[PDB]
Formats: structure tokens, C-alpha cells, sequence
């Protein structure tokens, strides 16, 4: 098991079930399943860096119970 939290600019936070080896795109696909956002508009930021689709959570040193910030391109970024 590994949970991470996804927080938007309004403070709304959700929990995802992931693994360290999941890609950033895998996380965007989970957010589309849960909330309906199109992945190509989801921007994820960790440690102030915009996260690349093809890199893994472990490549960003995202830990269990880490928070990743979300914003929607052309909507609220």
C-alpha cells in the first residue's frame, strides 16, 4: 500500500492509492477516473517542480503521505 494526497489551490484534497514505481501519467489517469479531469490538462507540482508524465513518483522522492499540488491548465493554473 502507498497513499499520496492531491491538493488543489482551494485546499480540496483527495487520496490516491499508488506505488513508488507509478509514473506521473499513472497518477493523472487516477485523477481522471476519480474527478473527471482530462489528463492532458492536469498539471502536478511537487517540491516546486512541475512533474513530467514519464518520470516516476520515486524519481521525485514522493513519499507515502506526501502532498502533490494540482491545477487545471487553461482553467485555474
Amino acid at each position: 500500500s502507498m497513499q499520496v494526497f492531491i491538493k488543489n489551490r482551494y485546499g480540496w484534497t483527495i487520496t490516491l492509492e499508488v506505488s513508488p514505481t507509478d509514473t506521473v501519467e499513472n497518477v493523472k489517469q487516477k485523477i481522471q477516473d476519480k474527478e473527471g479531469f482530462p489528463p492532458d490538462k492536469i498539471r502536478l507540482i511537487y517540491g516546486g517542480k512541475q512533474m513530467e508524465d514519464g518520470r516516476t513518483l520515486a524519481d521525485y522522492n514522493v513519499q507515502k503521505d506526501s502532498t502533490i499540488l494540482i491545477c487545471i491548465r487553461d482553467v485555474d493554473c
